[PDB]
C-alpha cells in the first residue's frame, strides 16, 4: 500500500474538486518559477485549455509518447520509454484509469518508487507552456498527455523540473522496484554481451546507455554520424540477421528526442539489401521516430557504457 | 584504477601549472554563476554578492587537513545538501573508505598550484574529480560546507568536486542521492520507525561496525513544513547522520540510546540531550565516556524516542 507523498490522497482531493465545481491547483507545487527551476512568455497551461478533446493515452502508453523537450532530462526520459516495453510494471507508474472526461477535476496521480517502497504523488495538469505549445515532454501525438503529466509528477518530487535534468537517475527512480543498477565497460564487453542484453530486455529490464565527452562544451553535441553525445538513449531491442555469410547482432536504439544514427544498419542504409527481404520487412522501419539499429560491433566502438535497471 | 572525468589528469595539470608559475583555472567548472545553479542559486537573493576565494585568498597559512578529516569538520552553508553532508560525515566513521574519496597527499605548501582532486563513486566503479580550489565567499566566509576549524579546506574542496560532477551546487540541494554516491561501491536499505524490527538495536550496531553509512529524517506533511524546528530542536524533512549506539544501564535495566549528528553542526533537547538529568544517574565513567558538553549538532537520544520522532533509518551497507 503505496505512501502518500505529503499525505494528499487523489480520491480525497479530486471529490473535493468536483463537489465545489473547480479544478485542482496543487497548494506543494505551484504552477510558479519555483516549479520550473527558473524562458520568456512561460504561461501555465491545462490540457483541457490547449485541446478541445485532450486523451491521457491514444493507441496506448508506448516510447513513441516519448519526446524530450526544452529540459536536459534525458536519462529521466530514456527510462521512461524503457518502461513503455515492461506494461505491467508502466501501468502501476502510470494509473491507467485517468482521464479528461470523467471524473475530472484537473488532477493525475503516479507512483514512483523511493525509500525501498511505492509512493505515490497527486499533481494538477496545468503544464508549462510557450507559444502555445509545451515546452517540456510531448507526445508525437499532439493530443495525447500522459507522459507530459508523468514529468511534472517526477519534477514535483525533484523539487523542480530544472533537477530533473543533468544526472544519471532521480528522486522516483533510485534503485527502481529495489533491483540493481548493473554497468558495462563497452570499451571491455563481455563476449556475451549480445545474450546479457536480450536477456534483460526479456525480462522487462531497463536499458539506456550514453557517449562519454572530455570537455563541457561537448555536452549535447552531434557527432558527424548522428549520434548525440553526453545524452541518454534506451536500448529498446534486439535481433540477429545474416549477413555476408554469418551471423550478425543487431541493437536497437531510441533517442528520447524521438528524432538518428545515419551509419551502417541505419533506417535507409545499404546493409538491409543484402539479408533476407523478409528480415528487411521486419526489422529495417523507415521513419525519423529517434529509433534505429546499428550493428553491436559499431554500438561498442561509439558508446561508452550500458547500464541495465534488473 | 578510476576513471578520469573528462580525460582530466590531476598529475599533469598540476605539473604544468607549476612549470608555467599560475594557479589552476578548472576549465571545465568556471567560477561563473552557472558553477552556483538556477534557483535558489541563480541569476539573482543568497547568490548577492558571491566572491570566488582560494584559501590561500582567505587565509595567510591554510590546510587541507587539521587534526584527522573527522564529523566535526561537516558544517553545511546556505545549501540544502543535507543529504551528502549527513553521507559524507558518517563516511568519515569508514577511515580506509573516507581516504579513498579523500586522497591524503595533497595541500597548500609543497606542490601547490590551486589543484585538487577527489574519487567518487559512478556506474558501477571509481571516477576521479580535478577541481581548482576557488571556493564561492560571501562577507569574507565560505557561503556552502565549511570546517569548525576555519583554517581547514578538504571538506569546502570535496563539496565543491561533488557540485563538479552534479553539474553545479544547486544540483547537490534537496535529494536522497547525488552523483558520485549513488549505490555506493555497489551498496541501501530503509526501515520504517513506525513499525521497526524487534533487532533494529543490533541491525545498527552491526551496519555502524561494519563501516556502512547510516541515516534518519523526519518527514512533514507540507512543503512550507520543510527545515521547520520541532518544540525539542528537531529539523524537520532534514538528512540526519547515525553515528552511534550505546547500551548503558538507567533505572535498574539495561537502556538502548542512539547518537545522531545534525550536519548544520548545530540539538535535540529532551532526554539524554547534552545536559539532559538522565545522565546523572547512569554509571560516572560511561557519563564522562558519552555525555560531551558541545553544541556541535551531535547528541544522543533513546531507542525509543528516535523511533517515536523519526520516521525513517536509511542503512547503505559498503
Ligand atoms: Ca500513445
Ligand atoms: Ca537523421
Ligand atoms: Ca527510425
Ligand atoms: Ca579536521
Ligand atoms: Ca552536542
Amino acid at each position: 500500500n503505496a505512501l502518500k507523498y505529503l499525505g494528499q490522497d487523489f480520491k480525497t482531493l479530486r471529490q473535493q474538486c468536483l463537489d465545489s465545481g473547480v479544478l485542482f491547483k496543487d497548494p506543494e507545487f505551484p504552477a510558479c518559477p519555483s516549479a520550473l527551476g527558473y524562458t520568456q512568455g512561460i504561461i501555465w497551461k491545462r490540457p483541457t485549455e490547449l485541446c478541445p478533446s485532450p486523451q491521457f493515452i491514444v493507441g496506448g502508453a508506448t516510447r513513441t509518447d516519448i519526446c524530450q523537450g526544452g529540459l536536459g532530462d534525458c536519462w529521466l526520459l530514456a527510462a521512461i520509454a524503457s518502461l513503455t516495453l515492461n506494461e505491467e510494471l508502466l501501468y502501476r507508474v502510470v494509473p491507467r484509469d485517468q482521464d479528461f472526461q470523467e471524473n475530472y477535476a484537473g488532477i493525475f496521480h503516479f507512483q514512483f518508487w523511493q525509500y525501498g517502497e511505492w509512493v505515490e504523488v497527486v499533481i494538477d495538469d496545468r503544464l508549462p507552456t510557450k507559444n502555445g505549445q509545451l515546452l517540456f515532454l510531448h507526445s508525437e501525438q499532439g493530443n495525447e498527455f500522459w507522459s507530459a503529466l508523468l514529468e511534472k509528477a517526477y519534477a514535483k518530487l525533484n523539487g523542480c523540473y530544472e533537477a530533473l535534468a543533468g544526472g544519471s537517475t532521480v528522486e522516483g527512480f533510485e534503485d527502481f522496484t529495489g533491483g540493481i543498477s548493473e554497468f558495462y565497460d563497452l570499451k571491455k564487453p563481455p563476449a556475451n554481451l549480445y545474450q546479457i542484453i536480450r536477456k534483460a530486455l526479456c525480462a522487462g529490464s531497463l536499458l539506456g546507455c550514453s557517449i562519454d565527452v572530455y570537455s563541457a562544451a561537448e555536452a549535447e553535441a552531434i557527432t558527424s554520424q548522428k549520434l548525440v553525445k553526453s545524452h541518454a538513449y534506451s536500448v529498446t531491442g534486439v535481433e540477429e540477421v545474416n549477413f555476408q555469410g554469418h551471423p550478425e547482432k543487431l541493437i536497437r536504439l531510441r533517442n528520447p528526442w524521438g528524432e538518428e544514427w545515419s551509419g551502417a544498419w541505419s533506417d535507409d542504409a545499404p546493409e538491409w539489401n543484402h539479408i533476407d527481404p523478409r528480415r528487411k520487412e521486419e526489422l529495417d522501419k523507415k521513419v525519423e521516430d529517434g529509433e534505429f539499429w546499428m550493428s553491436l560491433s559499431d554500438f561498442v566502438r561509439q558508446f561508452s557504457r550500458l547500464e541495465i535497471c534488473n
